[PDB]
């Protein structure tokens, strides 16, 4: 946050800025070394808008095991849809061609084959799946502060 009086003359800071603080993208950009580092920040820290407290709370929603809301947030290790079908490789074109990828959606972390949710569907992360005739399903992935 930009308390407004020289705050902005001292090198950007994460932590002081948007972690104790709430924060532009473009704070996000100058504390962080690359846009691929900013792009993939601010799309965890938009995941995670409402969950900034307590500070246990955020951390969990940021480090992803588990999914905040409909999942946005979601960068685990799940890569298998909840009918049981293996995920397709994001990056592969077979055998469905995704409209969804790294460029369409830079920061939302579509690695490997891993359950994702960059566009906020509203039934949670999902993958573009290895059936030829179920392009995409969502996965099941724990909650954040489930049971
Ligand atoms: C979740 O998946 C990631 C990515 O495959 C695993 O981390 C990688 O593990 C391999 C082998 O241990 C390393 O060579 C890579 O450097 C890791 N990638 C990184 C650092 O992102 C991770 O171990 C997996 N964790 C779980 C829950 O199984
Ligand atoms: C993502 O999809 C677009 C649109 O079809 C395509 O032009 C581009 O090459 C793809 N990029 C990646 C990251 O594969
Ligand atoms: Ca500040
Ligand atoms: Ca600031
Ligand atoms: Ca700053
Ligand atoms: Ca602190
Ligand atoms: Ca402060
Ligand atoms: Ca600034
Ligand atoms: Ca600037």
């Amino acid at each position: 946050a930009n308390k407004g009086f020289l705050e902005e003359v001292r090198k950007g800071n994460l932590e002081r800025e948007c972690l104790e603080e709430p924060c532009s993208r473009e704070e996000a950009f100058e504390a962080l070394e690359s846009l691929s580092a900013t792009d993939a920040f601010w799309a965890k820290y938009t995941a995670c808008e409402s969950a900034r407290n307590p500070r246990e709370k955020l951390n969990e929603c940021l480090e992803g095991n588990c999914a905040e809301g409909v999942g946005m947030n979601y960068r685990g290790n799940v890569s298998v849809t909840r009918s049981g079908i293996e995920c397709q490789l994001w990056r592969s074109r077979y055998p469905h061609k995704p409209e969804i990828n790294s460029t369409t959606h830079p920061g939302a972390d579509l690695r490997e084959n891993f359950c994702r949710n960059p566009d906020g569907s509203i039934t949670g992360p999902w993958c573009y799946t290895t059936s030829p005739t179920l392009r995409r399903e969502e996965c099941s992935v724990p909650v954040c502060g489930q049971d």
